[PDB]
């Protein structure tokens, strides 16, 4: 089965290219609005698998990857900021440990096999100033955002960038598609 | 530039660009040969310091960065394999094991002579690899000029169970979180 990435993120596309398996990107049709009861972990698991499953008709004999990421700023779920948004997020982060939750799903639309995983990554922020927050504004963990951090703690730095590649390699291995054998 | 990178590494240049502070590069003048009984941490501390200070006379009013990394497998410094045989040998030693990289960093301020040094570890936890996986990785990646015989930033992700360290940049070869701290201590915060 051919590989499909259910995302138009150029970040997720670039990450997946590291595995050297040919794939096609497709835009999933999913409402990402958190439900009131919903934990960060529940949300990204649900959205990861909905994104993958939503493409099953358009790509019916495929391995389909879905992923979703949020962070929590003082218990509160937060997605992409979309400029005054970006500033706010920094102010809450200062001096704190910020946990990102990244959900991942691999769906075999041929036989219906589904694998899911949620992987956290903790960003330990320096105590910042409004000056340096103002100066930074206007994060990018792979870039200039490194100036904001005390420590990054998690299984896989790729997860923080937005796709858990170690976890995905394992899911692919279960489906008989070890990137190392492709 | 007030900031100088004492390195001919193109990846250290690329990493330093992330801080968006003006700098230029110059080749350090040191002997990287390990001395008898020198430990990995001692070696990268020494070489980081030496690279930074070797430019003092050329850049006497500057903040000068030096860095050095070694790859350690079962207590021993591990070099570039050079051959496909040796690449497979290194990956066999890596399989189901932890490869530790030690990365030394120094910032020498030549104007006031302040020297700051640090060594930072980064642990790469490998999966248990088959001989086929090892053969296939070496054939695809040809990591013949990488110490440890894998590239962590790329296809090497297919070999790992987890990555453990303070800063992903350290593994690539420049401890940027640590360097930011050193730069702030000298009043050159990249955020300003």
């Amino acid at each position: 089965p051919k590989l499909i990435l259910a995302s138009t993120s150029p970040w997720r596309r670039a990450l997946l290219e590291k595995l050297q398996i040919s794939f096609e990107c497709a835009a999933p049709e999913v409402d990402e609005t958190p439900r009131s009861d919903e934990s960060p972990r529940q949300l990204v698991l649900r959205l990861a698998q909905e994104k993958a499953q939503s493409l099953a008709s358009r790509y019916p004999d495929h391995l389909i990857i879905g992923s979703d990421q949020v962070c929590v700023l003082d218990g509160e779920i937060t997605g992409k900021p979309l400029e005054e948004n970006a500033r706010l997020q920094l102010r809450k982060a200062s001096g704190n440990i910020v946990t990102f939750y990244t959900g991942l799903a691999l769906f075999n639309s041929a036989n219906g096999h589904l694998q899911t995983e949620v992987e956290p990554f903790d960003v330990h922020f320096r105590h910042l100033s409004e000056a340096e927050i103002d100066n930074y504004v206007r994060f990018k963990s792979e870039g200039f955002g490194i100036t904001l951090f005390e420590r990054l703690e998690g299984r896989d730095p790729n997860t923080l960038v937005g796709l858990p590649l170690i976890a995905l390699c394992q899911m692919l291995r279960r489906e008989g598609k070890n990137p190392l054998m492709g």
